[PDB]
């Protein structure tokens, strides 16, 4: 079981930001390099939401004063992978700089930032592709409560 968070940014330049918003992917080191957000296995006594909140500052170099959680997002993935089951739980987190560093470990070989269109295709997997879709459609429904 592990828990991770769909990192995102704001693109505020209107005039030439093709996507207000871009979400973060990484590329796995092994397999057949798969595109997922920061995501990590749980720890005895841990929560889920630290789970996440520690593999995004492992995996992606992010750090907690570096994120904003945004409330009101969850959504867990059950997937088969290789004959073997798989749950990941993800919340949704925006970067404070849109110029934040990420610093990959070994299990990731490069990143990308990407708008939702290119982010679900390039993570190709069905349910990564509804969780980015279901995420970004959740931020619009805020952002239009709040305007």
């Amino acid at each position: 079981r592990a828990c991770g968070l769909i990192i995102f940014r704001r693109c505020l330049i209107p005039k030439v930001d093709n996507n207000a918003i871009e979400f973060l992917l990484l590329q796995a080191s092994d397999g057949i390099h798969h595109w997922t957000p920061p995501k990590g296995h749980v720890e005895p006594g841990e929560d889920d939401l630290e789970t996440a909140l520690r593999a995004t500052q492992e995996e992606a170099g992010i750090e907690a004063g570096q994120l904003t959680i945004i409330e009101g997002f969850k959504r867990e993935l059950n997937y088969v992978a290789r004959n073997k089951p798989k749950t990941v739980i993800y919340w949704l987190a925006e970067v404070k700089d849109y110029d934040v560093e990420i610093r990959l470990s070994h299990e990731h070989q490069a990143y990308r930032w990407l708008g939702l269109e290119e982010a679900c295709q390039l993570a190709q997997f069905k349910e990564m592709k509804a969780a980015l879709q279901e995420g970004h459609q959740f931020l619009c429904s805020i952002e239009a409560l709040e305007h």
